[PDB]
């Protein structure tokens, strides 16, 4: 009984500017991470010790930073994203960063052994390390949980940076000017989604995955807010800032 209306020139243009804009701005054998400052792993076994040492900071810290500079080039390729203000495409890059990366990080996310494997041995990130980086279990076991989720929905390529372009391009987001333009761009997003899921993912029994998608986007607000509350925190310890970056600094602080 449910319609299945067909994907429109545009809207099979627009995910094919969005996989070409994915391909370009994710490398999947990850070899630009021995250019980041070295991982360290000290046995903690200690929240005393790791904010005394915060031994896999400059490593993540180079890791994030890294990232954004991706999603930034990611978010210029958007269709939409080039008509807003400079001042609007700030706004939406700085709140949603945090939230993109996570998205980011489930391609090299494993449920072999709950990880992100990056490569080989040494970029293999446990809850540990992030533990060694300055941060709690009340953001670290929620963002398993959502990584886990999210591999669970066995997202399509095409899906999954429809995802992260509906992410970024967000009408109710604190700061930003014309919400209308954004919700119109996102609409765009949307709507392809919405339409690629009904005609190309199968069987479909339960077209239910968009409401599936749309929970997790909601999960990525209240992570969003939990890493916001945590970031505080761990500029309290001093000498911090030499271990993050300029970049990621300015995106947090
Ligand atoms: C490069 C690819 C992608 O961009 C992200 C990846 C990742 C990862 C991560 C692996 C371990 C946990 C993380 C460090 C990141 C993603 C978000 C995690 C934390 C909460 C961010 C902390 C930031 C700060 C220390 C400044 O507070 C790997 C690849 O899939």
């Amino acid at each position: 009984d449910s319609l299945r209306p067909k994907l429109s020139e545009e809207q099979q243009r627009i995910i094919a500017i969005l996989l070409d804009a994915h391909h370009k701005t994710y490398d999947p054998t990850y070899s630009d991470f021995c250019q980041f400052r070295p991982p360290v792993r000290v046995n903690d076994g200690s929240v005393t010790l790791e904010l005394s040492q915060l031994s896999m900071l400059p490593h993540l810290a180079d890791l994030v930073s890294y990232s954004i500079q991706k999603v930034i080039g990611f978010a210029k390729m958007i269709p939409g994203f080039r008509d807003l203000t400079s001042e609007d495409q700030i706004v939406l890059l700085k709140s949603s960063a945090i939230e993109v990366i996570m998205l980011r990080s489930n391609e090299s996310f494993t449920m072999d052994d709950m990880s992100w494997t990056c490569g080989n041995q040494d970029y293999k990130y446990r809850v540990s390390d992030v533990t060694k980086a300055g941060h709690s279990l009340e953001l670290i076991e929620p963002l398993i949980k959502f990584q886990v989720g999210l591999k669970k929905l066995n997202l399509h390529e095409e899906e999954h940076v429809l995802l992260m372009a509906i992410c970024i391009v967000s009408p109710d987001r604190p700061g930003v000017q014309d919400a209308a333009l954004i919700e119109a761009i996102q609409d765009r997003l949307s709507n392809t989604l919405q339409t690629y899921i009904r005609c190309r993912h199968p069987p479909p029994g339960s077209h239910l995955l968009y409401a599936k998608m749309i929970q997790k986007l909601a999960d990525l607000r209240s992570l969003n807010e939990e890493h916001s509350k945590q970031y505080r925190c761990l500029s309290f310890q001093p000498e911090c800032s030499m271990k993050l970056t300029p970049l990621v600094l300015e995106v947090f602080g």
